[PDB]
């Protein structure tokens, strides 16, 4: 599924991501934009052999099981495939664990480099939320 900007804002708010660990909805939509271009089926291989899955490019290194990431953990207790669903529940549940891990949204390197400190409210501008 390719979400619209306001559609994804709405889904994230419904799943309780808005101001989660103090991160406004704009921050989450911005992170999703640059991680996946709002595509739930986005997958990208990392140089270390791990893979990033879904709207928030969650890494098999730590968070999900893909059966092909040696020495990895599955701290969200899910198959990485569940992070590719048109339903964003698994992605949101696991993103709450990641953002709680101690470095907040810096865990998303595209958030740090492309969203952090920017006018993130622009991402929910004109959405009926
Ligand atoms: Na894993």
């Amino acid at each position: 599924k390719v979400f619209g900007r306001c559609e994804l804002a709405a889904a994230m708010k419904r799943h309780g991501l808005d101001n989660y660990r103090g991160y406004s909805l704009g921050n989450w939509v911005c992170a999703a934009k640059f991680e996946s271009n709002f595509n739930t089926q986005a997958t990208n291989r990392n140089t270390d052999g791990s893979t990033d899955y879904g709207i928030l490019q969650i890494n098999s290194r730590w968070w999900c099981n893909d059966g092909r990431t040696p020495g990895s953990r599955n701290l969200c207790n899910i198959p990485c495939s569940a992070l590719l669903s048109s339903d964003i529940t698994a992605s949101v549940n696991c993103a709450k664990k990641i953002v709680s891990d101690g470095n907040g949204m810096n865990a998303w390197v595209a958030w740090r480099n492309r969203c952090k400190g920017t006018d993130v409210q622009a991402w929910i501008r004109g959405c009926r939320l």
